[PDB]
């Protein structure tokens, strides 16, 4: 599994496994 | 895909896939 934290978009686009905000800014989990 | 930011460890341990640094706190990325 390897997973990480984008503030937006990730070169896949299409694989948001997770959601967490952090100082006000949006971090998503794309994994692959 | 279901991951989640957690600061520490989370239930299954090693499942660590990714990490990130946010605010002082070390956001490891675990996932199912």
């Amino acid at each position: 599994a390897t997973c990480y934290c984008r503030t937006g978009r990730c070169a896949t686009r299409e694989s948001l496994s997770g959601v967490c905000e952090i100082s006000g800014r949006l971090y998503r989990l794309c994994c692959r």
